[PDB]
C-alpha cells in the first residue's frame, strides 16, 4: 500500500446503524489513515471538551448531559471526517455519559 486511506466510507453509517448502547464494546480499531483529511479536526476538540465534562477537566465541572451533547456532536464531526470508528466510540461515550444517570 501507499498510504492508509478511509476506504471504509460505509463503516460510519454501518457503525451508527448498529448503534452503541454504552455497554457495547467494539474493536476500537483507530490507527492512522491519512487521505482526504485536509481539515483541522473539530471532533477531537469537541471530544476533548466532552472528556473534560465527563471526568472533570481544566475548569470544567463534570456534567453527563453536556458531556453527551459534546460527544454526540463530536461523533457527527467524526463520521463527517469519514472516521466511523471515532464516531462510534464518541457515540459509545455519549451513551455512557447518560447511562451514568440511570445506573
Amino acid at each position: 500500500g501507499s498510504h492508509m486511506s478511509p476506504d471504509r466510507c460505509q463503516d460510519w453509517l454501518e457503525a451508527l446503524h448498529w448503534y452503541n448502547t454504552a455497554l457495547e464494546m467494539t474493536d476500537c480499531d483507530e490507527g492512522g489513515e491519512y487521505d482526504g483529511m485536509q481539515d483541522e479536526p473539530r471532533y477531537m476538540m469537541l471530544a476533548r471538551e466532552a472528556e473534560m465534562l465527563f471526568t472533570g477537566g481544566y475548569g470544567l465541572e463534570k456534567d453527563p448531559q453536556r458531556s453527551g451533547d459534546l460527544y454526540t456532536q463530536a461523533a457527527e464531526a467524526a463520521m463527517e471526517a469519514m472516521k466511523g470508528r471515532l464516531a462510534n466510540q464518541y457515540y459509545q461515550k455519549a451513551e455512557e455519559a447518560w447511562a451514568q444517570m440511570e445506573e
